[PDB]
């Protein structure tokens, strides 16, 4: 329920956007925050968010995951390891991604207890 980042707002597309407008919405922003173009700590952070937004917005397959989940009440996500993230480095993205795909990225480390 880390409602601090609307993935659609980050790219500049509506909720029921077509994948056509989503992909070019990544491309436009990528060039602005690319380190060779713009080597600022103010850029690197947005460069995460646009790739984070597009990591979910790449397919309606992932868009529906964060749509049906993304609350505290939301059912437990699919078993760890069963996520595609190669060439994104999604473990470095923020809480809203780390609540959904993150438990699968880590696989549950620390050897911690849980409440129910």
């Amino acid at each position: 329920m880390a409602a601090k980042k609307d993935y659609y707002a980050i790219l500049g597309v509506p909720r029921n956007a077509t994948q056509e407008e989503i992909k070019r919405a990544y491309k436009r922003l990528a060039r602005q925050y690319h380190p060779d173009v713009n080597k600022s700590p103010e850029a690197e952070e947005k460069f995460k968010e646009i790739n984070e937004a597009y990591a979910v917005l790449s397919d309606p397959e992932k868009r529906r995951i964060y749509d049906t989940y993304g609350t505290t009440e939301a059912p437990p996500p699919p078993p760890p390891g069963g996520y595609d993230f190669s060439g994104f480095d999604v473990e470095d993205f923020s809480e809203f991604f780390q609540e959904l795909f993150g438990p699968g990225l880590f696989g549950g480390f620390g050897r911690r207890s849980r409440k129910g």
